[PDB]
């Protein structure tokens, strides 16, 4: 009958892994023909998902690094770009403090319902979709991509394998170009003295990095997949099953039957190594950025995997003018780059910008009503010499866009030729 | 059987309503009986729908006047109350721009679903409530009132009467304490010369008022109606059939069967006396604060009902200090509050906070990285002064009301007294 | 950059309209240029929407008759189809009644939130595509195409001209092959004497119709347009305005200020030949079938428009057996078909069905217990015979599929080759 | 300020705590000021919840036994009640596999998203509201309660205690009666040869059922709690930590580290007994009815605890007719009710009648075309003798109700007094 979405086949799919310097050095356990099974007889296209995660490529090998900031909201990300970011981080941990499907409040241990994340990349990318459409009305060429790659916090899942699988296939329907997977089980997140993160095994990572590869090969898409290790503050591990994560179990065992383990970089490495064949770029959580530590962790994952690439959450919460001097703040991130960490982002970027802004405008308001927002709107008229276009707010919106469309309809009004 | 939720009987209603002085001047045109015979076997109680209302009224009543701000996410809301605002002012246009259920964004023109604003207001809620359990593990006294009532845009209701019905009805299953409907059918506003906003007949906005209130009275809660007119600057009608409308209809009929009709302070004057009856709070929908046309406004109106109060937004887009002295706008809302205008607020502030503090933070960032990073992270460290606490992110979302009922949970681990 | 999903130029978009006989005696008042204008730098691709549009469009032209049962679940769509028909219908009024977002039960005025069928468009797609999965992977091939085409209920497009355009889209986006479009103003429908359905003016539907057409367009799909007409049983308009409206405006104007209107096949067949240039099918809503009529209304247009396809929704609520004899019933659709009613549905199968089975399950559940259910499952069992297949439960919603999926990812776990 | 939902002293809770027989053998290892501790300044009155746990709570005592039907919509539910149900049965399978907000079709794994439950619960309210007003203004009081209490299916919670809690308190304030919660990690379930489903400690089910109790008295409602075991055919287990679950243990331990365990009777009774102080009734999960083992688990556990409730669940898969006669399929039911089974259900009684139903009238419809429907409509004429209304299909969604809206709304209509 119709051809439309018809399946590559399982030799013309094993040909591309073959030759497409994009698969190289990149692990897959299962087969070709295994993908194709599971794509029945019709694979929608997922537009979006493909663009972002292809330009988000080869944006990691074209500049000396790419960076991003978490963004919560569709018009947060539409002004990362219009002010000239080429990627955007979302973020979990924003998400379940004030953007989730629950409608609740929520801290960073994957309490929130799953398919969150994947409905705030929709409305991201629906939004970078209308700053588009507005710019090529109003003839403006002065953002070249608006659509740009978003990668998305996976947490660990959300369950196992199958869960893992869900939500990534869920990320790329809406049209993700990256996601980060990491290795600890929040909801068994221990409180207080001898409590912490709670790893999984070093093979259950690799299961969750194999599923999440196994789901964008099946939706047949090139994401990024990016691992993230926990290891360096977790104190416990579900079990000690793994030969690779024995060398850090001491002996003890919790109420609950977990492992007491080392943490450290030491651990991070190991892991680091362990995950190198299944993940596009490596992540170490970190609480405190560190110079040294970062480079300890590069250089001993490059001493072993020369070409991978490296991720590094800037921390939103470290008091960097306490501690460091303005040089050291202002080459962290270059110096970072030199290092091998090719994608770099605040990950509550979006949640300090929000509650800030917010909160200064009401406590002004409070105190002298419209004299506050007179502030804050002199500011705007102020950053238009730098590109800002919120202050029109109609057009921002689209009004001009859907006037358009209402012209268009209309047989009595022309519109006016681009 | 059970008794819970029973519902008052029709004699009981038309007591409150008979002696409550919630209700002295309040128009029903239908009866107390028509209300029970609506409410089936059991009428679920709304908490928050009624301590907010019930809050709000006498706000209205025991302070100089109400000012708020739109929200368009929770921690937004919390961020205002945390500032020292005592009321949330839910804007339908930034909903529609960045928080509505299609996802997408939108202009100002009934586009979204109709069960957009009522989300948000579940979602406010939400999060003032965590702010609110937050606070009393933490002993914190600081707010009086963490569950400031919310001021909802119900638009034109999305329809005819049955639709505004439901609307209200969800608003106040969300915890609404107060919802605005006005006299526009913006889903034919016509673009361009000749064009402008099409308003409906005097007797349809009152239709809409009582079936609010109806919805309100079935749902068995003191919800604050407010009456908004765009007469102002509409210049087109549905239909010449009230004769209350007549005085200011041109005789011109348009293309699309509008008719035209004389626009101005005048038509919303008589509109708002026609409303009077059937709104708690009336507001003329104005482009230019000035603070002689309110008064006009005000006084016509009071001339004819003297305890009327009055809503007054003040306008986002309006050139401010183009237009005014500092001395002016920083009198502004206390002389409208003078004049009656107890209910006043800043329709797009979220927008405008939001858009601007991400743009501003991005473009600092793509050009110097974490040195624009660390310039907003001062201004919050300086805000602790004020009052704020965001920059202790994991409390802010709840880690610590969480880690309680994780506590509270195992029997191998204590509480701390409160 | 980028060249995954670069818009076609307007010259292929005129070529495609010149050429394609898809677009024969199809009028589109816009031009290519301006659909060309709305389509911002990136055109997602919609498989889904344009596969099922296609097999539509060829089902239509290669069948005597293409014949749907309105489905409101995923699992009812796939026992159509499993029961050999070869489209499905998505009825708005089944929507209303229990599958819509508000989660309310509501009767058909367009009460429920506008992005309701197209949630349930995404969501009957989602289920064929797993009912495909499991056959390609079980090597079932009794179904010769799993993803039939969807028909879809747009009401009247749930306000104007720029609600109906994102309906369009939305329902494109969750993979629709057709949707219809009506000419009423339900939400001011009148109850009682001397009430009725209100309709809108013949140029607001092809309004309607064109900016159906249009978000087609601007989504790069041949969606299938239907146009329907309520003008048989409609007693009011809005409007006088159209002259072709004319010759059945009455001279009397309501106390709401609709026009009183003659109604019958007479306005059907006048408003079927308005709309014949702006819809791929004509459906002239009735509420008794009628043979008789049916010929009428069919031959009137196609003395016009010898090739317009005409679509028919046999009553559910029509107490057929009273009415008609068997013979008559048995050979209705037939005979429908032969006049030109190429596509026929019964709306309300799904909500009947659903209703009676389980009234019917709990009534002997309430007296019997399990000898009721066994009843059932008798039936069950003795439909295998006709390729029934839930019976086998958890491999009708997919488990085998998903242990593929987990044994594709272990690596100690071979999949057996398909 | 307001006292509008003003939390209860702790010593008010420990007063119910200590007098109500609903207490009675509920073992608490939290306080009561523990309770207060979480509760904010404000409680939510959640009346269906409410209502429906201390209805519900009367029936297990009252009734010889309560039976329900899983049901997956609003309409499914209403029929339940109409047919003389008491009670609803909210399956987590069925909603899997055709009512989860993922619009996916998934197998019984918890892989929907965590609040997809929550929202089925509310949707039945609703309908059930809905059915409960028409009957109101009908008169029609052939339906004592309309509002039936609902049991959910709460899975293992999600994840953790949090998410336990999480899930528990969204039930409640869609106004669940009780819900069930089991002590298997499904996410783990592992395929083929050896494979099986993965039990937790029996500790942890403590824990999921402590976590269940709290969210219950922080939001003030008496919810059912049921703890359903996985015991019988579960062959691994997550850790062998917990001494009780030892005495099963063999030794062997599976790749991914889990312990083979012995299941069977024997360990549901022990987990049953561990569970009893934790549960207002419990489940053994059960492959193949069997009335001896029916009868051993509950003797077995009442020899410990005489007054404890059972749940079972009446297979829907097991071939009854080819394995029992009809007099022992008659009086299965009432035999385990004396055996102190007070809540019996059949879990997929709604995915079996949906699927048949929709397959035998399409497959029908496929071959005769309306022959096919007017068999199934003169079913339900048919039906009308036994209380069935939905052949009355406007009334049946509330076109009554809502025309009542429009004429109380409308002032130049009057209202039929009841
Ligand atoms: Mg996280
Ligand atoms: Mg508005
Ligand atoms: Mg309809
Ligand atoms: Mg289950």
């Amino acid at each position: 009958a119709s051809v439309v979405g018809t399946p590559k086949s399982a030799e013309q799919i094993q040909q591309e892994w073959d030759t497409n310097p994009r698969w190289k050095d990149v692990t897959r356990t299962y087969s070709a023909e295994d993908v194709v099974a599971l794509q029945g007889s019709v694979v929608e296209e997922h537009t979006l998902a493909r663009r972002g995660a292809e330009v988000l490529w080869e944006q990691l090998h074209d500049l000396e690094w790419v960076n991003a900031l978490g963004a919560l909201t569709g018009n947060m990300a539409v002004q990362q770009v219009r002010a000239g970011l080429k990627a955007i981080y979302l973020s979990g941990w924003q998400v379940a403090g004030d953007a989730n499907l629950s409608g609740h409040t929520y801290p960073d241990q994957s309490l929130y319902p799953a398919n969150s994340v994947p409905q705030v990349v929709r409305r991201i990318n629906n939004a970078l979709q209308r700053a588009d459409q507005i710019a090529k009305i109003e003839g403006d060429t002065s953002v070249e991509n608006w659509l740009a790659p978003i990668v998305a916090d996976g947490e660990a899942g959300f369950g196992g394998a199958l869960n893992v699988y869900e939500l990534q296939k869920a990320l790329i329907a809406a049209g993700v170009a990256g996601s980060h997977w990491e290795d600890q089980l929040a909801s068994e997140k221990k409180c207080g003295h001898l409590g912490g993160k709670v790893l999984i095994p070093t093979q259950q990572h690799i299961r969750t990095l194999t599923s999440a590869r196994l789901a964008a090969d099946v939706a047949d898409v090139p994401t990024v997949v990016i691992a993230r290790t926990d290891a360096e503050a977790a104190t416990l591990i579900t079990s000690d099953v793994d030969e690779r994560d024995q060398p850090f179990i001491t002996g003890e065992r919790t109420r609950e039957g977990f492992y007491r383990t080392k943490n450290g970089i030491e651990p991070c490495i190991a892991r680091a190594k362990a995950y190198a064949p299944f993940a596009d770029l490596i992540w170490m959580e970190t609480g405190t950025p560190d110079l040294e530590a970062a480079r300890q962790f590069s250089e001993a994952v490059k001493a072993e995997y020369p070409d991978q690439m490296l991720a590094y959450n800037c921390s939103p919460s470290f008091n960097w003018k306490k501690h460091l001097d303005d040089a050291t703040i202002a080459k962290f991130q270059k110096e970072l780059a030199a290092m091998g960490f090719k994608f770099q982002f605040i990950t509550l970027a979006g949640f300090h910008a929000l509650n800030y802004s917010m909160f200064d405008l009401a406590y002004g308001y409070a105190q002298n009503q419209m004299s506050a927002y007179v502030e804050l709107q002199e500011r705007e008229f102020a950053a238009e010499e730098r590109g800002y276009t919120a202050t029109k707010h109609q057009r921002e919106v689209g009004a001009g866009y859907f006037d358009r469309i209402a012209t268009t309809v209309d047989p009595n009004s022309s519109t006016t030729a681009l």
